[PDB]
């Protein structure tokens, strides 16, 4: 049809390094799987579900009131996700204002911010290190040894970061594709014909039938194919209201989620055929050329823009090309929250006045994420992305499916997409909702407990206080589901533990279509 849009940041940034965390080529074979059987198949549901009723990620729960505490947990992870990659943006607005030089800094290995041990590309000791590498660690961040040392605050950081929550707040308050494409094949078609990057394709493929065994890579493939389409991500539900009653979800389904698999395996391309020059030209294999850390792609991306002649106009290019789809996701994700955090109250005196909670919710963001921006900057953005977006998001989704087709009906749900798509949804979609991907998302949750929690489970080797912080931050996207439940069960009329779990979770009396002139039936 036409550009599938996607392609956000969680296909740029994330993927590249995630890969690499996660031994490389034995991550694509089960993300392979993990988006076939339950990928695809937990998107078409949310655009049906979203299609069904004109509403937001709440609202929508009249289905089970007693499950409306889903929605509140999901704004809550979205919280979490919403906070640091401003962080990130910052980051890109540190090397847009750097890009203003007839030879970019990150690209001679004699600035006095580098070491002894310090190689080059262009024209001692123990592991050489990339000219690329001396610049995210001692001059931008400074970071330290870890969490044991804050330190103090990295001023061009923070002022940089006053920026980023500036744009999205002056754009939000008054009131495009295919560019990501075209410099993403520029850049691949350099770093490609090098000598050594054979190499760093070769590990991105042929993968290790011996690892698959494990529990991290399929807990790590399982966040990334719901991250990146967004299911309980919010901003995709919301949207579902600004469609027709009689548009193809189906067809929409099958095309977006091949086409941000197909960015995103593209982006893997691009990204590891520069790591493969690395390990040739300083003298390491390709599994240890470079460090298991959240930045990648500010470690690859640069190095293979120096290569090229006139750089300076590819990275100003790259970067505001970086910046303005950071911005573009903001955007929506935050709009979203402040129109149901306003809707929630349902009140009058904070209905006119949407600017100060506009303000109010932007104004938080700005000081929580001054700590993320500072010597210890590194960590504390890291340790958000394993407890804070892992292993809950995919919770989230499970139940709701389970929600969804157990307790309301599998027959009702199968039945109502035949007055809004003429064919039934087909013979695969419906095995695979009922057993196979919840069966896969319990297994995989149940393995991740049973066995595989060592102290060789920390991968980073964080301290005991850091890692409970974390586990409480991880429990708390979570554990907003019984709490709701409870509250609810206190109001429903107390007869016995059979009948108010039935009066508590059957559909509500404007379960139906949006509007009118399509409730004629069962919902009529």
């Amino acid at each position: 049809t036409s550009v599938g849009y996607a392609v956000g940041l969680g296909n740029v940034w994330r993927f590249p390094y995630l890969c690499y965390r996660n031994g490389g080529g034995a991550f694509m074979f089960p993300y392979f799987i993990m988006l076939i059987f339950c990928g695809i198949p937990l998107f078409f549901m949310e655009l049906s579900f979203g299609q069904f009723a004109s509403q937001g990620c709440l609202g929508v729960w009249r289905i089970s009131p007693m499950f409306k505490g889903v929605g509140y947990g999901m704004m809550v992870v979205s919280t979490y996700i919403g906070i640091y990659y401003n962080v990130v943006i910052c980051i890109a607005f540190y090397y847009f204002f750097s890009s203003m030089t007839h030879v970019l800094p990150w690209a001679y290995c004699n600035n006095p911010w580098n070491t002894h041990d310090c190689a080059g590309v262009l024209d001692h000791s123990l592991q050489r290190t990339s000219p690329s590498e001396e610049y995210w660690r001692l001059y931008v961040l400074k970071l330290s040894d870890d969490i044991g040392n804050f330190g103090e605050v990295r001023l061009p950081l923070l002022g940089c970061l006053g920026v980023s929550w500036l744009v999205v707040f002056l754009c939000l308050i008054r009131g495009t594709a295919t560019f990501p494409y075209v410099v993403l094949t520029i850049l691949f078609v350099r770093g490609v014909t090098l000598e050594g990057a054979f190499d760093g394709i070769m590990y991105y493929l042929t993968p290790q039938w011996d690892k698959i065994l494990e529990a991290k890579v399929w807990g790590d493939a399982a966040s990334q194919i719901f991250y990146s389409l967004g299911c309980a991500w919010g901003g995709l539900i919301t949207m579902a209201s600004y469609n027709k009653f009689h548009n193809n979800c189906y067809r929409d389904s099958v095309i977006i989620s091949i086409t941000n698999c197909a960015t995103s395996v593209y982006a893997g391309f691009v990204i590891f055929s520069i790591l493969g020059f690395m390990a040739n030209h300083l003298g390491v294999d390709v599994s240890r050329v470079a460090d298991h850390g959240p930045g990648l792609a500010f470690v690859a991306y640069p190095e293979a823009l120096t290569l090229l002649p006139i750089s300076p106009l590819w990275s100003l290019l790259f970067f505001f090309m970086l910046i303005l789809l950071g911005l573009g996701t903001q955007f929506c994700l935050l709009e979203t929250l402040v129109t149901a955090i306003v809707d929630e109250v349902g009140n009058e005196w904070i209905l006119q006045k949407k600017t100060y909670v506009t303000l109010g919710v932007a104004v938080a963001g700005f000081l929580l994420g001054i700590p993320l921006t500072s010597q210890a900057g590194i960590y504390w953005l890291l340790l958000m992305d394993n407890y804070a977006a892992s292993f809950s998001l995919v919770v989230i989704s499970c139940i709701m499916c389970v929600a969804i087709m157990y307790i309301y009906g599998h027959r009702n749900y199968f039945q109502d997409i035949q007055m809004m798509l003429g064919f039934p949804p087909p013979l695969f979609f419906q095995i695979c909702w009922r057993f196979v991907s919840p069966a896969i998302i319990f297994f995989i949750l149940v393995f991740t407990v049973i066995q595989y929690q060592p102290i060789t489970y920390n991968h980073y080797q964080y301290p005991g206080w850091a890692v409970a912080i974390g586990f409480l931050m991880a429990l708390s996207s979570v554990l907003c589901i019984p709490l709701y439940a409870m509250f609810r069960l206190c109001r429903t009329d107390g007869d016995t533990l059979l009948q108010r779990l039935k009066n508590a979770t059957k559909p509500s009396r404007d379960w139906g279509p949006a509007l009118l002139e399509h409730r004629t039936g069962r919902y009529a």
